[PDB]
């Protein structure tokens, strides 16, 4: 067939329970992640071709950039508890990775700040326990999909993004490829 099980896609040996729809996972540690998000815009273009009724879910990893790194998922806490994700996934990348100027909590901060989040809004959500179960719960979903690295796709909380099974040539025809098997995997 088109798309098959050990090549665009692989399948959970054991399926994940409520889980969300679509889910990825990243680190703005991660320079496949920067690639993935702000050359590639893979999430963008996952979107853009989703049946009507699927959410696309986005959670943080903890596991790279020790303080930084859990610091780094307690703001994208933080974000999805204020719906600003869409604010700051740029700037929090770009200063992790292409300025590196985020170096503590602090400089977090400054960028949801410079985006237009008030100060005392941002520090009640970051010390809410709203924010500490948002966080507990993206923990929570690696450890369901078992997860192993950064970035990763799950469809329905059965299936498996494979991008290494895809084309890697045109940076276009790999995203398209990865597009149209989440779609489908959508509808499987």
């Amino acid at each position: 067939a088109q798309y098959e099980d050990g090549k665009q896609y692989t399948t959970l040996e054991k399926p994940v329970a409520g889980a969300p729809q679509v889910l990825e996972f990243f680190s703005f540690f991660c320079p496949h992640c920067y690639q993935f998000e702000e050359v590639l815009h893979i999430s963008d273009n996952v979107k853009k071709k989703l049946p009507e009724g699927v959410k696309m879910t986005k959670y943080h990893v903890n596991f790279m950039g020790g303080d930084l790194g859990k610091d780094l998922t307690q703001a994208w806490a933080v974000a999805m508890a204020l719906g600003v994700e869409d604010k700051v996934t740029v700037p929090l990348f770009e200063g992790v990775q292409k300025t590196q100027t985020i170096r503590s909590a602090s400089d977090i901060r400054d960028v949801f700040i410079n985006a237009g989040i008030k100060g005392e809004e941002y520090d009640a959500a970051w010390n809410s326990f709203v924010v500490k179960s948002l966080v507990a719960q993206q923990e929570k979903a690696a450890a369901d999909v078992q997860l192993r690295g950064v970035p990763a796709m799950f469809v329905n909380g059965k299936y498996q993004l494979n991008p290494q099974g895809m084309d890697t040539s045109n940076m276009d025809v790999f995203v398209q490829q990865y597009a149209d098997t989440v779609k489908y995997l959508s509808e499987k």
